[PDB]
């Protein structure tokens, strides 16, 4: 009611955007505070949920679009002049329904990063990689190394040629048509399975050990956004960004995100949030704040890309993101990433298959009928309901003795997810993903009752709370 609580990611310059918030604190009077908390995509809808969660929340567009459907995000209200100060792609990539939804800050894409002095000539292909790792091996080095993690870094082999997301037609994106599992998708993931069975790259590799390796010296090259910068320069890496190798031929294609910033519904300051956003964070000295931290990237404010232009690492960042593809923002995305995550871990450790794992993708992502629609928002209730009982709990784990009280708040908890999943059993087939996020809910509960039981793990409690949560949110977003 007098203070601004932001939400940015850890990856992101949120030391730099706690700057710009000293600056609107110094002529309001009004406190900013930024914080980073970890799965911050699955934390604020979960929280906002229930009306709490910060005023202000960043991310990339692609998860604001289910947001805005669940009702957790203000219409934001810029005027004509305010628009024209960004490009107008970026205002489209925050739009729902008709409507803006956030404030467009950047344009995010993947790019090559290359070790000058151990890689002068970057390789222009995928395909010339196992044998330039063979070279390298034998310096006691890699080639490359890139998170394995997350899907969104493995999406430009994918989409290479031919994977894609929901396939755009008639103006709209048709969710029953998920491009997961064509031949093109199962190209490119076999490609990178085999640099993993060929030893060439290991499927445990995330995203710090990879920035690690990298900046260390210890691998010629690695795949990440402008955010990455910031820690290179700092090391004694000579390094450049390029564009991606490209697969068959075909230009690695890098799902583009435009980070944006969104009002949350719940927030009892949105006058001042937008004030920050137009009269602060979105002016040349702003996002100058944010990018000396960690690079924005190519910005949505016309002024100061005029001041990055002339960077060779964002003329990189700009080539990759017009080879690539703008992500779509519809409620269906928060799926679509699962069941890739899924599908590309799957397969990278051998559990299944190329195909057996992007079959699966293509099920779990893809959406008798009434009885379904019932049977979903009644679903959709008891994970609610549950949502709200396990966040009780997490208070009661917080301070205070009532082993007692949070041993039912448990169970009530308990009750509704075993619901849930009753629900979701006589769903059938396509809801598999959902019933094992479900069901690893349901483990995290179990040995939070056996914690609070035992009494000498407090902190652990309050993890796997949140996991449990973390997994109830997805579980939600999975349900169709
Ligand atoms: O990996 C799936 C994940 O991809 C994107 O997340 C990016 C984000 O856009 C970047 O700003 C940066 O934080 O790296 C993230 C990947 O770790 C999607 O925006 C996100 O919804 C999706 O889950």
């Amino acid at each position: 009611e007098g203070k601004l609580v932001i939400w940015i990611n850890g990856d992101k310059g949120y030391n730099g955007l706690a700057e710009v918030g000293k600056k609107f604190e110094k002529d309001t009077g009004i406190k900013v505070t930024v914080e980073h908390p970890d799965k911050l995509e699955e934390k604020f809808p979960q929280v906002a949920a229930t009306g709490d969660g910060p005023d202000i929340i960043f991310w990339a567009h692609d998860r604001f679009g289910g947001y805005a459907q669940s009702g957790l995000l203000a219409e934001i209200t810029p005027d004509k002049a305010f628009q024209d100060k960004l490009y107008p792609f970026t205002w489209d990539a925050v739009r729902y329904n008709g409507k803006l939804i956030a404030y467009p800050i950047a344009v995010e894409a993947l790019s090559l990063i290359y070790n000058k002095d151990l890689l002068p000539n970057p390789p222009k292909t995928w395909e010339e990689i196992p044998a330039l790792d063979k070279e390298l091996k034998a310096k006691g080095k890699s080639a490359l190394m890139f998170n394995l993690q997350e899907p969104y870094f493995t999406w430009p082999l994918i989409a290479a040629d031919g994977g894609y997301a929901f396939k755009y037609e008639n103006g709209k994106y048709d969710i029953k048509d998920v491009g997961v599992d064509n031949a093109g998708a199962k190209a490119g993931l076999t490609f990178l399975v085999d640099l993993i069975k060929n030893k060439h790259m290991n499927a445990d590799t995330d995203y710090s050990i990879a920035e690690a390796a990298f900046n260390k010296g210890e691998t010629a090259m690695t795949i990440n956004g402008p955010w990455a910068w910031s820690n290179i320069d700092t090391s004694k890496v000579n390094y450049g960004v390029t564009v991606l190798p490209t697969f068959k031929g075909q230009p690695s294609k890098p799902f583009v995100g435009v980070l944006s910033a969104g009002i949350n519904a719940a927030s009892p300051n949105k006058e001042l949030a937008k004030e920050f956003l137009e009269n602060y964070l979105l002016t040349d000295e702003g996002l100058e704040a944010v990018n000396k931290d960690k690079p924005l990237g190519a910005v949505a404010l016309k002024s100061y890309e005029e001041e990055l232009a002339k960077d060779p690492r964002i003329a990189a960042t700009m080539e990759n993101a017009q080879k690539g593809e703008i992500m779509p923002n519809i409620p269906q995305m928060s799926a679509f990433w699962y069941a890739v995550r899924t599908a590309v871990i799957n397969a990278a450790s051998g559990r299944q298959t190329v195909d057996e794992a992007l079959k699966d993708a293509q099920t779990n992502s893809s959406s008798l009928g009434i009885e379904g629609r019932s049977s979903e928002e009644l679903l959709k209730i008891a994970l609610q309901e549950a949502q709200k009982t396990l966040q009780q709990a997490q208070e009661l784990a917080k301070k205070g003795g009532g082993e007692e009280q949070l041993k039912r708040a448990l169970k009530r908890a308990d009750r509704n997810l075993w619901a849930a999943q009753e629900l979701a059993k006589k769903g059938g087939g396509g809801e598999e993903l959902l019933k094992q996020a479900l069901q690893q809910a349901q483990q995290l509960l179990r040995q939070a009752q056996e914690l609070a039981k035992k009494g000498g793990g407090e902190e652990l409690l309050k993890q796997a709370l949140q996991q449990a949560q973390q997994l109830l949110q997805q579980a939600q977003e999975l349900a169709k």
